[PDB]
């Protein structure tokens, strides 16, 4: 048959090619002047996805045979710890494969060279000494809440002309979120219109459905009903086949039975004073006539994900068969109404007593870039919760990377044996990041490298790459910072994950049969 | 994600080819001396649609592999807030791509060039309150209602022989339309008969269906009935079957049962005085005999879309089972009748109490060009609605474009570094529009550009391109003006769309919102 | 009719293709960090020619049927007038052709776009009065003699690590060469000896030859004899034959006849006082013994090219048979001697009375680069001779081109006619030169262009592109200046040369098509 077999140089080469291919696409993604990439694949993809988050696109697809999918999978676990900000951890790992060329110069004994990873453990340690931090971002926090890392995550994204304002908003969202609750009840949608703020913060939950042309305009002292099962009745598990009833008049009682479903709903409804009904599916027509006259606003086919979020908000409900009304369900009563946002009419749920579950509605120019905000908000909500939880962060704009590079250069000379050659190669890897951040800015990379190394060497952690300036500047004034644990995990994960493939001589596999 | 391997220059090329391909076809369309269009297709299109309206044809079909459909999709967003006058936004976006050829020689960072478009935001902003325009557009209006912009939209259309008269009619339609709601209930049907006027204005809604050969021809103080459920009775999705009866005698009872459905329909139809019945679906034969004697006109398989507009028109009604008559149904009473309009017979609904919903009927010479009128009306309606709310519009015929171009030339040398190269290129883009407008006119474009610039530079905003003359003339007498928001949005939109083209690795198909 | 067809759209393409091919090879050559290129040819080519100078290689070969050879022929006439600096004139004409793709899209009179060249002539006046040049170089001149244009001319050449010192020497050579005297009389040879100076200036003509080990070391009050006919005697017009004589001893008279040949040489020689004899060919041994005893130094197989310059230098002579001596021969008498230069032995002719013929001797490492000095020197001599007599020059480093570019852009929009589209295209041509000078430097081209325009726009003529700096600086401090003739001839010629290529077809002689 033919399971994939590779010999001597080729086995190493397959690993080599996978790392180089990923680096070129990801490099434009890094730092405050990144680029949007879209990709198209065959069926079960439904077309094009545009991702500015490097981890999301790699995780989703196993495009081809060459190994790289496993290296990609690990980055998600990093994401649980913190993840995002900007993607760059993958890029450094790729760089390590290129020096494998110098390895044939030493002619045949790589395992000893593998000591470089042990060396990397030393390189990682001084990255924790060098390249300062911030102090704590202790809790809720006034000014220090944002206008920092979220802005940087956004900076690589172009939407930031007005988006950076949006990013600032997300900290407020995280502050309410924080507690033993963990991550739940956060929903976001973008709306057509035109405002400078480009976003509204809702104390409650936001939907987008209407009962029908008829029904009262507004409800007060509202009671909310949520039903798991649809209002539709007739087909059931077994049809009961084709009926055949002696005579034919009896079939009429079946119609009468339908009336009973109508009647049960009205009797439970009137006593409660029910102001709204939300059903996650198709809704039967008889009920609809009833709701309009009563003065009750109902929702058809509301998405299930929105409903779960809403239950935490209103105190929840049991959600069973039509017995579901009254005390088995809890209703929050502040105010539910249909409100024109500006140009487009939507329905707002607000005034929730609980207060720790909220919905943010975004506004904007109206296009792919606004959907870009969908990309951005998701990153902003998660980053800030982590920043408080970690209690540690590092300076952004590549400030962290150059100082670490200064420390590693002397390491190569200090070690004697097998450790020394490998140690310096790891050290040079850090150099490209300063170059990549500057290049996307629109300024000459050579000049940038020169001034950058000089400032970090002196001992100023705050100083970094300033793209706006065209040279270097004070990162802290900008407010750009990176979460501390993003750096810890990359240092151990980048080294060992890359280490496994260089170390191993082939990939035997197995044929399907 | 990731399948279509195109990179940098080749990737750029696909974007490049899409813009040039669409620019030549739309080029004819922009001025008063535009041309009509003929299209041929296979695969359920059944007929050739003649469309010089660039937006309509571009939306209907995604003809080939190179990307452009998403770019195309966006122009419609422009359309609800305005859309037309003449197409042009697509041309400007395309023109930017061709100088990208000089940028490969440049060989640096595509993104650095992009700063010109952020600069273009300045151009967008300063192209606002800079142009000098007309105010007025009070409300309703005396003689400025039309013979202006609708005529210009039409001029680019082949129909402007008989048709310019048709356009004049459309503003009368918009005057009734003003209020809050913008575009609900506006319907237009082509007529194959011949009239010099070429149009008839109906005070109500136009259909094109008939009950049958028999039935009263005219009804007065008409009551309107709409039923969700069909008149037909028998199978449902649970079968009565094709039943078993013991001695033929009992088959008779089934026949009798049919009579009962007829009885319900006649007994309460009479009390109301029912003059017309409209049902969206198949109608059962028994009632048909009944309606003729009663003096009631019914419509079999009426189209649902017509019905919804009609409901808003009548005052609305609750549609259910045969209980539907009297109060649950609201009937508007004026005049319902079938009137022959010079050729193919139609049914006319008129005298609507609401007044919000109205129908416009067109007549013509009788040809492909006549079907063209359907195409022209859609553009005519949208312009006027925008003209009243904006309260601001700009001089047409390219008057706006030359003035802005003179101002932007100064800007390029004056601005610092990267800004200078970017701004200068944006300024020259405006120059092509004068050339495109002159070329379709029948006069020499080269001569036209120079003469055009001298008048605009001087300070006369009214002066612009006169296509029939072939030289520069006074735009205001001509009546060509463009809505103020057409210019605000195009300026901001053109810069954002061009900017993303260089950045993205691959193009392919639509998905955003 | 069999010869090649090709008209309008097809004919234009052949011209288009020729221009693009030449531009890519020539762009590398321009400026201080330019590059050396070679070509390989077979048949009647004994060498691979490395030509830094664009004009020399283009003239030499007509490789194929496609457009280029006639355009090429024009540059040499320019060389006679001034020629060099850096090769930019061909590049500017080639980029003109790129706008033509836009022109086909334009769809008007292709002939009208021709008016652009007439427009270009107007642009030429723009160049003449919108810039400040230098107002220096009155005659001989102290400091301003060099460290200027020659350095830039040599800038494109690799061997400039020590060469700029040599370039500096070239002006001194022209100072003696200036005046009524002819422009040839200049000889250059590279030596294998090495020193920091790398070159020596001689008072006269340098030659590498020796009679033999015997003969006096130095001659004074020297008289010089040059003979067309060789010293060799025996064969005559018609084979004497393979000849037998009456006796063995009668062959001796034949030997005796040789003695007579000897006797005539000395008799004429002694009276004159003949210090040195130079013969351009083979020399017979018998006279050689005589010269040693007499105290006369002779030269075997002296190269003819050295001799022609020498005749002008000494005063000349009529070179005939041995009737050559006395009055028919003219000889100058300062000093003729052989010293020692580095390794190789050379003979120095110096102190010539005429003074308008002089020799420069170059010393170098050995390799390709020393040969490169031969390329280097040739374009150094020509520049200075033009520089002294013209009484004008322009600022170097591209200072002249950007200022003119600022002046030209306003004019295209302001000037009425077919002129407006045509003139603007000429203006953008100037933009590339700043880019080409910067690109060879290696700095990012866009940043460079942009920064450059702001300083020229301001009004500082001295400011220009400083490659060493990486930005912009004061050109005069560097001292770099360009000959005035290069700017006047290029502007008149470029418009005429550009008009003609579009006008023609096939591109002068080879085979059909």
């Amino acid at each position: 048959a033919g399971a994939d077999e590779e010999r001597a140089e080729t086995a190493r080469l397959s690993s080599f090619i996978g790392a180089i291919a990923i680096g070129d696409l990801v490099k434009s993604t890094l730092g405050p002047k990144g680029m949007d990439k879209i990709l198209l694949s065959s069926g079960r993809d439904a077309s094009l996805m545009v991702t500015n988050d490097g981890a999301t696109i790699l995780k989703n697809i196993g495009v081809d045979n060459p190994a790289a999918k496993v290296l990609v999978d690990m980055s998600r676990v990093q994401d649980d710890e913190v993840g995002d900000g900007t993607t760059s951890v993958t890029v450094l790992a790729a760089e390590l494969l290129r020096e494998a060329e110098s390895l044939i110069a030493k002619k045949i004994h790589p395992q000893t060279i593998i000591a470089g990873w042990r060396e990397a453990t030393k390189a990682a340690r001084q990255a924790l000494l060098n390249s300062a931090v911030d102090h704590g971002s202790d809790e809720v926090k006034f000014r220090q809440d944002l206008m920092n890392i979220a802005g940087t995550t956004l900076s690589s994204k172009l939407l930031t002309h007005h988006k950076d304002h949006f990013t600032k908003l997300a900290v407020e969202a995280v502050l309410r979120l924080k507690g033993s609750g963990n991550l739940e009840a956060i929903h976001v949608i973008k709306k057509l219109g035109g405002s400078l703020a480009d976003s509204y913060l809702d104390e409650g939950f936001l939907l987008d459905k209407k009962i029908g042309v008829n029904q009262p305009k507004r409800i007060e002292n509202a009671k909310i009903l949520i039903a798991n099962t649809g209002m539709d009745t007739d087909k059931i598990k077994i049809f009961g086949s084709r009926v055949r009833v002696d005579s034919t008049a009896k079939v009429a009682e079946i119609e009468h039975a339908e009336k009973e479903k109508m009647k049960e709903k009205v009797e439970r409804i009137l006593k409660h004073g029910i102001n709204c009904f939300i059903n996650r599916q198709l809704i039967y027509n008889y009920p609809e006539q009833l709701f309009g006259a009563a003065g009750v606003m109902a929702i058809e086919h509301a998405d299930f994900v929105g409903v779960e979020r809403l239950a935490l908000v209103t105190g929840g409900e049991i959600a069973s068969t039509f017995d579901h009304p009254e005390l088995v369900k809890l209703g929050s009563c502040k105010l539910i109404e249909e409100v024109m946002i500006g140009e487009d009419k939507l329905i707002h749920f607000s005034g929730v007593a609980l207060g720790e579950a909220c919905t943010i509605v975004l506004r904007g120019a109206t296009q792919q870039i606004l959907d870009e905000a969908e990309r951005s908000l998701h990153d902003a909500l998660c980053v800030l919760a982590q920043t408080v939880k970690d209690s540690r962060t590092v300076y952004g704009g590549g400030c962290s990377e150059m100082l670490m590079a200064h420390a590693v250069t002397q390491l190569a000379s200090r070690t004697p044996g097998k450790e020394a050659v490998a140690m310096e190669s790891y050290a040079k890897a850090l150099r490209m990041l300063p170059t990549i951040i500057a290049d996307n800015a629109g300024y000459d990379s050579a000049d940038l490298v020169a001034q950058l190394r000089a400032a970090h060497s002196e001992g100023k952690t705050t100083a970094g790459l300033d793209m706006k300036e065209g040279t270097i500047g004070d990162m802290s004034v900008l407010g750009i910072t990176e979460s501390f644990q993003v750096k810890r995990q990359v240092l151990l994960s980048a080294a060992e994950a890359a280490e496994v493939i260089l170390r191993v001589d082939n990939i035997i596999k197995a044929a399907p049969r």
